[PDB]
DNA sequence: TAACCGCCAAGGGGATTACTCCCTAGTCTCCAGGCACGTGTCAGATATATACATCGATAACGGCCAGTTGTGTTTGGTGTGTTTG
């Protein structure tokens, strides 16, 4: 899932590729059609 | 008493003869034997060749070591300013 080179993996993004959650058809669909913002996790701001 | 000598006798058979048969020494030819080669075969010796074995060298294979987003504070120095000596 590290969208970058192996040597500098930590410098690249994380979670870009995830394991498809095959727990129930609805979950599969939701997963295949999901988004994710690059903003840092748990940011103090609340506009985004 | 019979070996020997003497007179007597018949005729056997040894030597010779004319003549005849066919024998055998001899010749050219050509077989049987025998000792020499000729081709062939088996056995052996010398030689070339393939194969397995010991030993030596390279070097493939094993394995090690080497380098290859944000908030809230502090401190510490520079420039300006005022007063002092």
């Amino acid at each position: 899932g590290n969208w970058g080179d192996q040597k500098k993996a930590h410098q690249a993004r994380a979670g870009v590729s995830q394991v498809l959650n095959r727990l129930t058809f609805a979950s599969t669909l939701s997963h295949l059609r999901r988004l994710n913002s690059p903003i840092g996790r748990d940011g103090k701001l609340a506009k985004p």
